[PDB]
């Protein structure tokens, strides 16, 4: 039935700018917030203030160089650490900015509090909007992402429970979470993403995984514009297979929302609905789940679809009329919850959806 939702949130993390001109706006989790609140959702949740996590927690995954790279370097002294820069991939994708590591010690203290309290089985459900950043590698930031929340979530869900399952429903493809549990059988990471000509450049569907972890790495390559319909054609009969075959006690879902229609980086065509099609299918398993966030670049759509997928782990119906609330001007002309999909031609025949599919379901029947 009905589930125990925890929420993470710290009230500064709205604060963080990356930067003039770069499209990942934390700001984006302040709207989200903001709206579930005036929605009524923080009636039947339990909202905590996650811990600053410390550079400890992070070496769990991360080397301690690079982790004391990302508490040393400011805008003020880069100058002094050009070297280190370039080595760690700080620049464009991944600037220094104010409070870059605080901000990375809350997206990760989230995710790493959500796990402990599924770990003592507090909660059924734990939700970490600031987390997802799943591109950052062990000694590398990447694609806007500087220390891999998922990673070390997963690490600390791994003390628990013999396998994990990740699913990452962005549309850029999860390389830093595959990367990390690519030689082991302990995680089976699944990704549905755009590929072709698109960051990254991962995830191709022979991308199995290696040693004790081949059969273990599932992805989903896609071209532009896949609408709900042939999304959730796919989503259910995957996940219902991976499932079957490798049993997971525990399940990550990262719900970057930038494989939403309209995202300025992405070129996919799903609803909000659609997407949260993908929560309400990962949550009928019954299984203790962690929620992260992740992209999401059409920063008015980012708030709606992650309310609709709280709305969704608490069981909620809210209506499609939005609340007044402190960003109520950014969901103009409409002032509505859901959106509709654009005129973009969907380039997933679906033969072509089918046929990925089932080259997936020969991998799942190598597992044991
Ligand atoms: C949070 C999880 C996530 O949503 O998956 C992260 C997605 C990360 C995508 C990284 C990718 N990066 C690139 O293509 C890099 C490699 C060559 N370019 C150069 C960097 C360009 C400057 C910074 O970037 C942008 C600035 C403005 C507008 C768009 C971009 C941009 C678009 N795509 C990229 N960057
Ligand atoms: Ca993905
Ligand atoms: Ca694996
Ligand atoms: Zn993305």
């Amino acid at each position: 039935g009905k589930k125990k939702v925890c929420y993470y949130y710290d009230g500064d993390i709205g604060n963080y700018y990356y930067g003039q001109g770069h499209p990942m706006k934390p700001h984006r989790i302040r709207m989200t917030h903001n709206l579930l609140l005036n929605y009524g959702l923080y009636r039947k949740m339990e909202i905590y203030r996650p811990h600053k996590a410390t550079a400890e927690e992070m070496t769990k995954y991360h080397s301690d160089e690079y982790i004391k790279f990302l508490r040393s370097i400011r805008p003020d002294n880069m100058s002094e650490y050009s070297k280190q820069m370039q080595r760690f991939n700080v620049g464009e994708d991944c600037p220094v900015f104010d409070g870059l590591f605080e901000f990375c010690q809350l997206s990760t203290g989230g995710s790493v509090a959500g796990a402990v309290k599924l770990n003592r089985q507090q909660t059924d459900m734990a939700v970490n909007w600031a987390g997802g950043l799943h591109h950052a590698k062990k000694s590398e930031a990447s694609g806007f992402c500087y220390v891999n929340d998922i990673v070390l979530a997963i690490l600390e869900l791994l003390k628990y429970h013999q396998r994990v399952l990740y699913i990452d429903i962005d549309i850029h493809h999860g390389d830093g979470v595959e990367e990390a549990f690519y030689t082991t059988d302990r995680v089976m990471t699944v990704s549905f993403h755009k590929y072709g000509e698109y960051f990254p450049g991962t995830g191709d569907l022979r991308d199995i995984g290696a040693g004790k972890g081949k059969y273990y790495a599932v992805n989903f390559p896609m071209r532009d514009g896949i609408d709900d319909e042939s999304y959730g054609q796919i989503f259910k009969p995957i996940i219902s297979k991976v499932m079957e075959m490798y049993q997971p006690s525990a399940v990550v879902l990262q719900c970057g929302a930038d494989s939403l229609s309209g995202d300025r980086l992405g070129c996919f065509n799903l609803t909000v609905k659609g997407h949260a099609k993908c929560v309400e299918v990962v949550k009928t398993f019954n299984l203790p789940l962690l929620m992260l966030g992740g992209g999401g670049y059409t920063i008015r759509n980012v708030a709606r679809c992650w309310t609709y997928e709280t709305a969704v782990a608490l069981d909620c119906e809210i209506p499609n009329e939005l609340p007044y609330n402190d960003y109520f001007e950014y969901f103009g002309p409409d002032f509505k919850l859901h959106i509709s999909p654009s005129n973009m031609t969907n380039q997933n025949t679906p033969e072509y959806m089918e046929k990925i599919k089932q080259r997936l379901f020969e991998n799942l029947r190598m597992l044991p």
